[PDB]
């Protein structure tokens, strides 16, 4: 399913990431567009074998279990193809647990390249919240 800009981002402030660890709602708008395009079946290959997951492009190395990247861990407790439903429920919260670890939003490369510093707001600026 690829989500709407006003419909994902109420989809977010529903499941409580709106201000999570401080990140205002556009902060994690603005990264699913570039992660993503809003598109919850999104896969991506890494060189090292891992695979990114979903509207938050979720990684196998760390976050959960796709039986094909040797010496991962799952600290999500979760199958990748959980992060893949149109039901955003697994990753939102999967990325509750991520922006926590100590580098904040940072652990998302698009995020940090593309989302920091610029005027977020526009991304929820006319949306019915
Ligand atoms: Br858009
Ligand atoms: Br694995
Ligand atoms: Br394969
Ligand atoms: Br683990
Ligand atoms: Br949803
Ligand atoms: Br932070
Ligand atoms: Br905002
Ligand atoms: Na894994």
């Amino acid at each position: 399913k690829v989500f709407g800009r006003c419909e994902l981002a109420a989809a977010m402030k529903r499941h409580g990431l709106d201000n999570y660890r401080g990140y205002s709602l556009g902060n994690w708008v603005c990264a699913a567009k570039f992660e993503s395009n809003f598109n919850t079946q999104a896969t991506n290959r890494n060189t090292d074998g891992s695979t990114d997951y979903g509207i938050l492009q979720i990684n196998s190395r760390w976050w959960c279990n796709d039986g094909r990247t040797p010496g991962s861990r799952n600290l999500c407790n979760i199958p990748c193809s959980a992060l893949l439903s149109s039901d955003i429920t697994a990753s939102v919260n999967c990325a509750k647990k991520i922006v926590s670890d100590g580098n904040g939003m940072n652990a998302w490369v698009a995020w940090r390249n593309r989302c920091k510093g610029t005027d977020v707001q526009a991304w929820i600026r006319g949306c019915r919240l």
